[PDB]
């Protein structure tokens, strides 16, 4: 009970308009056979082209929605749509390409999947709302067999070349013509009523239906992300390191300590209200302040309503207007004016951040976090937090080659005295690096309007 048994039943009702007469009684084994593939009773790490929900959720970085529409089955041209927004027309002889034979279409499919996936995943998972033409199209661009390694590296093979008779991963596949050992999941097997559009549109207003294959491909993946990461949420599932996950997370800890430490020193709040992750620890353990925690899990669907977070259930309940509120990746509709905020910007392009449901994004860094669409109006009571580095640490090198640092934003005794010491120059440059990492990863920082770094210079005298 890890992989999907090929002897599992497959409901064929979705198939029966493209494939009239299809048996009601159907297994994956029989379906794979009718798709023109032979598994040869093979114990070589590829037991089934189709995978479980649980397996798909572990391989979310690999999801490519895929849809095929009859254009006029051997008779007629097929429109191939992918969640990348690409439409290819294959002839048997929003990006929309003219009709070409399979021998050239399959080359474009490998190039497209390789460019999309090489920095994301070791595989492809085709996310289907299966009606028949998508499954019958696979024999024309897919080959299967035993698990293999790349000819040029140690990564599992994802592509095959009929020219060279060799196997490549996504990194090494230029000129390859076949997708090799793809995986796939039919969303329609999950038990929905009515068509794709009617189910997608319950949850999402951002993906229209232009009645083209890529639109269905996008809607199919969106619906799948909704089901697996919005309505259902599993934070136990770990995901491999593929990028700067570790640097970004370190940077996040450093910036959070820096900004909160400086807010307490500058404005001397007697109480801090720490709203969000119930596992959260004091980010400034030495600070004078009354530190009060409020538990809120990461919201995957809609931003929290500040009315419901701060709702008073009895008298003598905490005054959130006293001191300052820390919302560190706690996404709310509208922050109060007395807030310090870190808010993930869902629009950011990275390998960590996958497109999500209804303008949200699926941010995958150790764990998967569906994040509600970034909204600028949430920040109306605040301003953007400007970059600064602050330290009360002694000017003292210890233990890196130097250009003397000149910066208005290096808030240290040494800079107060007109000359930045080597230690604080090294720390400044490391912190500016951490800060830039975190920003470019898509985090945005917001602060109460009265916040002024000028107030920090008098914390040394
Ligand atoms: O792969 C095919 C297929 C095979 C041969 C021919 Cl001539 C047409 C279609 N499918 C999808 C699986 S169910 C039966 C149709
Ligand atoms: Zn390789
Ligand atoms: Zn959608
Ligand atoms: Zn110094």
């Amino acid at each position: 009970p890890t992989h999907l048994s090929v002897d599992t039943k497959f409901k064929t009702e979705g198939l029966c308009v493209d494939i009239p007469g299809i048996p009601k009684d159907m297994t994956y084994r029989r379906l794979i056979s009718m798709m023109g593939f032979k598994m040869n009773y093979q114990v070589n790490g590829y037991p089934n082209m189709f995978i479980t929900r649980e397996e798909a959720i572990r391989h979310v970085r690999a999801w490519i929605g895929f849809d095929v529409e009859g254009c006029h089955g051997t008779n007629l041209p097929l429109q191939l749509g992918f969640s990348t927004g690409v439409n290819l027309v294959a002839v048997p002889t929003p990006l929309m390409y003219k009709g070409l034979p399979w021998n050239v279409v399959r080359i474009k499919i490998v190039q497209m999947l390789s460019d999309t996936l090489k920095n994301l995943s070791d595989r492809v998972v085709f996310v289907l709302w299966a009606h028949g033409f998508e499954l019958t199209s696979m024999k024309y661009f897919v080959k299967i067999g035993p698990e293999r390694t790349c000819c040029l590296c140690d990564r599992r093979a994802t592509c095959f070349s009929t020219a060279s008779d060799t196997y490549a991963c996504w990194h090494h596949s230029i000129g390859f013509d076949y997708v090799y050992n793809p995986f796939m999941i039919d969303v329609q097997q999950w038990g929905f009523t009515g068509n794709l559009q009617s189910n997608h549109d319950l949850y999402c207003q951002v993906h229209g239906n232009a009645h083209v294959a890529s639109c269905d491909a996008i809607m199919t993946r969106c619906l799948a992300v909704h089901e697996c990461f919005v309505k259902r949420v599993d934070w136990t599932i770990e995901y491999p390191i593929i990028g700067d996950e570790l640097k970004i997370n370190a940077a996040c800890r450093k910036v959070q300590h820096m900004v909160v430490k400086a807010a307490l020193l500058a404005d001397k709040f007697p109480v801090l209200h720490d709203i969000g992750n119930p596992k959260a620890i004091k980010c400034v353990p030495q600070a004078d302040v009354e530190w009060k925690f409020y538990d809120a899990q990461p919201c995957s669907d809609k931003a929290y309503k500040i009315e419901e977070l701060f709702y008073s259930y009895a008298t003598h309940s905490d005054k959130f207007t006293d001191g300052v509120c820390l919302f560190w990746n706690c996404n709310v509709d509208r922050y109060p004016a007395n807030s310090i905020v870190c808010r993930f910007d869902t629009r950011v392009l990275s390998n960590l951040n996958l497109p999500g449901c209804d303008g949200g994004s699926l941010y995958v860094n150790k764990h998967a976090f569906h994040t509600p669409a970034f909204d600028k109006s949430a920040f109306v009571n605040l301003k953007q937090l400007p970059f600064f580095y602050y330290s009360d640490s002694p000017c003292e090198s210890h233990g890196i080659d130097y250009v003397p640092l000149k910066s208005a934003t290096c808030i240290t005794r040494c800079n107060l005295g007109g000359a930045v010491c080597r230690h604080h120059a090294n720390e400044y440059r490391l912190y500016l690096d951490a800060y830039n990492m975190m920003i470019s990863a898509g985090f945005s920082l917001w602060v109460y309007k009265q916040f002024d770094t000028y107030n920090l210079w008098n914390t040394f005298t």
